[PDB]
């Protein structure tokens, strides 16, 4: 309503933090998704609608900060693998952009504002079994592609 009419086009940040090497199976990099406790209780990154004057990955970052609570200042856009991640969930298309991000802060505070009140650092599978969405698990998996070339060697 506020934000504009209906959502058309949202844009969220692929979270994921690496640790030092791979212990058991949970893998150095993890995902970082959220459960809205305030809907059906469904796990996914912090992504928020656009509004009709912030831009694309302005508003992946504005969710990022505020669905999870992490700024940009202590993410870095790794970019590399992104598209419009569109999926109609219980039945509403609405596209959806996700960026890579790392946290520098291991420690990171996933500050979840109204909206989100679950949050997890978990590995690949882990974060495929909770996104449940045949995008996110590829944009999971696809993101976690592109890392292979960045400092997850």
């Amino acid at each position: 309503g506020p934000l504009g009419s209906m959502a058309l086009r949202a844009c969220g940040l692929i979270i994921f933090r690496r640790c030092l090497i791979p212990k058991v199976d949970n893998n150095a990099i993890e995902f970082l998704l959220l459960q809205a406790s305030d809907g059906i209780h469904h796990w996914t990154p912090p992504k928020g609608h656009v509004e009709p004057g912030e831009d694309d990955l302005e508003t992946a970052l504005r969710a990022t900060q505020e669905e999870a609570g992490i700024e940009a200042g202590q993410l870095t856009i790794i970019e590399g693998f992104k598209r419009e991640l569109n999926y109609v969930a219980r039945n509403k298309p609405k596209t959806v952009i996700y960026w890579l991000a790392e946290v520098k802060d291991y420690d990171v505070e996933i500050r979840l504002s109204h909206e989100h009140q679950a949050y997890r650092w978990l590995g690949l599978e882990e974060a495929c079994q909770l996104a449940q969405f045949k995008e996110m698990k590829a944009a999971l998996q696809e993101g976690h592609q592109f890392l292979c070339s960045i400092e997850a060697l």
